[PDB]
């Protein structure tokens, strides 16, 4: 199970680990990806999860969106975790360098609470734009189930935990 965690509520834990080698360490039944609609795994946590998988992260997303057209905003799906997990949940978080509402944050926050336990980022931080201490305030407030929160900056990682 994981190891390390700073417990920061009864449901949510914050480590500053890189996500990859968490999920390749613990291999926990899902994974969270930070998702764009169009399941384009080019950079981020999304680029790096795919590239851990050698590429067939994308190959299966690509056949999901050909069949499903792409997600919303907000919405997730659930896909293989390959080598990393036993499943990924695609998450969209809000794209703010993309103009995308900023509110739809805790929508996309509402997904983790099908799963009993995950492995995740902090939803629409990083290259999505959005603050990422607002983004584990939402997160705290809209997930009820147990997440474990990989921070790969260990300075961001520090300030989130300071200032919560």
């Amino acid at each position: 199970s994981f190891s390390g965690y700073l417990k920061l509520t009864d449901n949510v834990y914050i480590k500053n680990a890189d996500i990859v080698e968490e999920a390749k360490k613990v291999k926990p039944t899902v994974v969270v990806n930070a998702a764009n609609v169009y399941l384009k795994h080019g950079g981020g946590v999304a680029g790096a999860l795919n590239k851990a998988t050698n590429n067939a992260m994308q190959v299966e997303s690509d056949d999901y969106i050909a069949t499903n057209g792409p997600l919303k905003v907000g919405g997730s799906c659930v896909l293989s975790g390959h080598n990393l997990a036993k499943h990924c949940l695609h998450v969209v978080g809000p794209n703010v360098n993309k103009g995308e509402d900023i509110q739809l944050l805790k929508s996309a926050y509402e997904n983790f609470n099908q799963h009993e336990v995950l492995l995740a980022p902090l939803l629409s931080a990083g290259i999505f734009g959005a603050d990422p201490i607002h983004s584990l305030r939402v997160c705290v407030d809209t997930v009820r189930t147990n997440v474990y929160l990989a921070v790969f900056d260990k300075n961001l990682y520090d300030k989130l935990v300071s200032s919560f």
